[PDB]
């Protein structure tokens, strides 16, 4: 196919062994209780006891449970009353919370320097099988912003002095979509002649959601986000389809893409850097707003691909970003989807939690590695805005 | 021309009256002196007078001078009408309070980053209402460019929602620093070419909105020399412009800058010479005195290549080109000019924009391009060059039509 871009070769890197959810919940609950006691001058044991019981009750009620998420990769959760060891200065940098003295923990500068170090290493592992520089490298993240970025430093470390680096930043849980949109555009811009020809764009996701741990705030939506979000680093490539074929690779051919905002929703999800970490609010209104608009969005997306929702939806897999425990279910229900059309997305959430932008790429990795050639996949995700983003893919 | 994207309709928006360089120098030196005394719990009078003479000498030696920058828009600097002379500063009007982020009476770190981001959201949300007040039809894409405030949802996404623009794709082009317009334009170009590929329906217009509020990052608590330079070099700039497929631009009968080529990559061994990282209180900068030499040493090969990408030849055609060069510091344009064997007239607008406005981060190149579109003879080709953290060199070749 001329004028075609193809996703391929998806490579996750695990930086830390995933922690069983019931343990994340016990310790996070204990940390929120100590922080709270530090924050309100409660100093006596029986004081901590009553606060701890209340925090635990709150966790039982509102925390994402082990039945919903089995384990999460959390680089900044301590390595396996609790007592926490100090770590080797060998790595004070993994320790960004504080339950003895200042409950706000590390400040943002410290967290940013930590991010650069951890992602730096992650990126060197993500790209160690890469033999030739890409024409472009896109860095996607919503969890740490530095200039130059860890991506820029790695490209230089590799001596990749003809590679364009583009930051695709602050586009949250759906950040794969705009990154794939750029990549498609960089291949199309090359075919238009504005740059010499290009044969590969590499996109690298690095989300350290656990770097933004906030145990000083006890509002429900913070309990929920502390127990919901997880870390994920994953890279994949975008090839012009002729280059994909020449290299004998399997891939996901891009058919169509779409993205725009949803009305009366801007305040329902926010994410803002403050003095110590990026701070989140999340309204319980969000799944209903997604439910309300997803169908019309999906019908339009399939039309963009020359498809018809009523006639073609049954043969499609739907890769859906699992933003909360019930998001896939809601979309499943609104779109009238069978279990086997949404099974991979539920399972990635169940095994990993919400790794923010890195989630959808892990979903697409499983489709690329499991589906028959010819399979079509409609991808949907949501993030702040609120934004709806979508992609139509075909396995080739 | 098919497969052709063209820049047009450059629209700056001034939010505050620019302040003459000399007064920014004197008040800023005064702030640095007070902040130093506060950090150090120096409450002694003569203690302050000595700190202050010292601070002023460092300003005399290192600050960007009124001969280099005449005035700057600094939304987060007090209005002259508020300056009373030591100086004091009048309390702001109530609905202007979010414009005071520095503190020289109690805690010299000033407002924390969250307060700064909230102030930024408001000031940019008003700036964007002005920038888009004459927009008649929603664009297909809106690209928000900044390296100076990051919120989700952004002020750009909120504006797009307030307008009811629910078909418009919003993309954030963030944290690409002073050369920010170059990745923005590359992205606009890809979107049109992606539409032409058939991956979205046809599009007719991408809008790019730069909102750089560098003054929101005032740091008067560090007196290291490179921060004296930064606090007196950088300035604020809000500007939008549009990218059209050429056939659309012709039907509207607009003049524009047709894009011929573009490039961007990193320069070796220079990652630590210019850095920009959010911390507790603001985004913190560092800047190495080596930056101008590193740029000069690489800019010729880059420029030769860029011209090659446009089907031209540096050595044969440079005399016919204008060179829009991001003025990152007082001497950047001069160093590049010298390295490239350029005449004064080929680089005058980049120099003039610097002198009149300071370094407006990513907004600076778009103001230089607005002047070219207004003044250039049809057929004139412009080589554009921008640098920023990486270090990164970014390139564009344009033709006025
Ligand atoms: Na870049
Ligand atoms: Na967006």
């Amino acid at each position: 196919h001329p004028n075609s871009a193809v996703l391929a070769d998806f490579i996750p890197v695990q930086l830390a062994k995933p922690v069983p959810q019931r343990i994340t919940l016990e310790l996070t609950a204990y940390g929120f209780a100590r922080a709270h006691c530090l924050s309100n001058g409660i100093t006596d044991e029986e004081g901590f006891v009553q606060v701890y019981k209340t925090v635990k009750e709150k966790f039982d009620k509102y925390a994402v449970s082990p039945a919903q998420i089995k384990q999460r990769q959390l680089v900044y959760f301590p390595k396996l009353n609790f007592d926490i060891a100090d770590p080797e200065p060998d790595q004070a940098h993994l320790r960004l919370f504080d339950i003895k003295k200042d409950p706000r923990g590390a400040d943002l500068k410290t967290r940013h320097e930590s991010y650069a170090k951890v992602v730096g290493k992650g990126l060197e592992q993500m790209f160690e099988g890469t033999l030739e520089a890409p024409d472009d490298l896109i860095h996607v993240t919503c969890s740490g912003y530095l200039a130059p970025s860890p991506a820029e430093r790695m490209v230089a470390d590799r001596g990749w002095f003809e590679t364009t680096v583009t930051h695709s930043y602050n586009m949250g849980c759906y950040g794969a979509f705009p990154a794939i949109k750029m990549a498609h555009g960089m291949l199309a811009s090359a075919q238009w002649g504005a740059t010499p020809p290009k044969t590969r764009v590499d996109i690298a996701h690095t989300e350290l959601m656990s770097a933004h741990n906030n145990i000083a705030e006890s509002r429900v939506d913070n309990i929920i986000s502390a127990t919901l979000f997880s870390d994920g680093l994953i890279k994949y490539s975008v090839y012009p389809e002729d280059e994909l074929r020449r290299q004998g690779l399997r891939g996901l051919r891009i058919l169509a893409m779409s993205e725009h905002l949803l009305p009366d929703s801007a305040d329902t999800m926010t994410w803002v850097p403050g003095s110590h970490q990026f701070v989140m609010t999340l309204s319980p209104l969000v799944p209903a707003i997604i439910k309300r608009h997803v169908r019309a969005f999906a019908v339009d997306l399939l039309r963009r691909a020359g498809m018809d929702f009523e006639r073609d939806k049954d043969a499609l897999s739907f890769a859906i970003h699992p933003g909360g425990p019930k998001i896939v279910d809601h979309v499943q229900e609104e779109l009238g989807l069978a279990e086997d059309q949404v099974a991979i997305s539920k399972s990635v959430f169940l095994e990993n939690g919400n790794m923010s932008s890195s989630t959808i790429p892990h979903i697409l990795k499983a489709y690329l590695e499991e589906a028959t050639v010819g399979t079509r996949i409609a991808c949907l995700g949501f993030g702040p805005g609120l934004t709806a983003a979508g992609l139509v893919l075909e396995k080739i």
